[PDB]
């Protein structure tokens, strides 16, 4: 036994339009907008939003997620959806992507890829089946280095 | 009068499954987390569970919370069903250092809120929720810690 995770990393929250969710997390929360990425490839624009201007060790995040192209996984998942906003998925934060993906593995866990991708900033990351999570898509996410 | 953060930290994230018990065997078997608190309420129909990540909780936190009805009459037993016999991420509760406060000022900014006066939550946390229309798709739980 041992812990194979830090923290919720972060909320992933899919929506049409990342700016107007942002902008009314903002002036409507007062949440704090920390980082704003944009992956043509992918077709999806990412926003990250804390609810303190400073992140504390284990503060977990929310991710605001739109399309870019109604070819992106994303746009076809709120299409899937009423094409309404809703929680996409939660993403847990690791020290070590390789060796926790060992244990995951080593305890029949199945994962997404056959290795861990790069994805915001430089961390490596890699998923779950919607059926190993019992429904619901868990992200494994581990910062760079 | 500078305006200051309404949130401290998303207290938690609540996942409804059929099986309370099912889902903590899993979380703590195959992904390692602790399970903090078992709760049973047979006036609302729904069995909850606290899972943490590691075993003592550092101050801002997340936390998971399963939900899972109790017999088909639950509110949970339902939103299951609206999701297709689906588990899956439920809501997203944020901490708040005095609701009443906080309740006031979202108000005012056009927030709806399913309660006009804050309910008793688990553990007596007093709790109320922003409209689907106010969350924005997503139904938001505010709870602030009794004190």
């Amino acid at each position: 036994n041992e812990d194979l995770f830090i923290c919720i990393d972060h909320v992933a929250y899919a929506c049409p339009d990342a700016d107007e969710a942002s902008k009314y997390y903002q002036e409507t929360f007062g949440w704090h907008e920390l980082h704003r990425e944009e992956n043509p490839e992918q077709g999806v624009v990412e926003i990250m939003m804390a609810p303190a201007a400073k992140l504390t060790e284990h503060m977990t995040q929310v991710q605001v997620m739109a399309p870019l192209n109604d070819e992106s996984t994303v746009a076809k998942w709120l299409a899937k959806h009423n094409g309404r906003a809703g929680l996409h998925h939660m993403a847990w934060r690791v020290d070590d992507i390789d060796a926790v993906s060992a244990t995951l593995r080593e305890r029949g866990v199945q994962l997404l890829y056959d290795e861990p991708k790069l994805g915001t900033g430089g961390n490596r990351i890699n998923f779950m089946h919607p059926k190993s999570g019992k429904g619901v898509l868990i992200e494994l996410t581990q910062y760079p280095k």
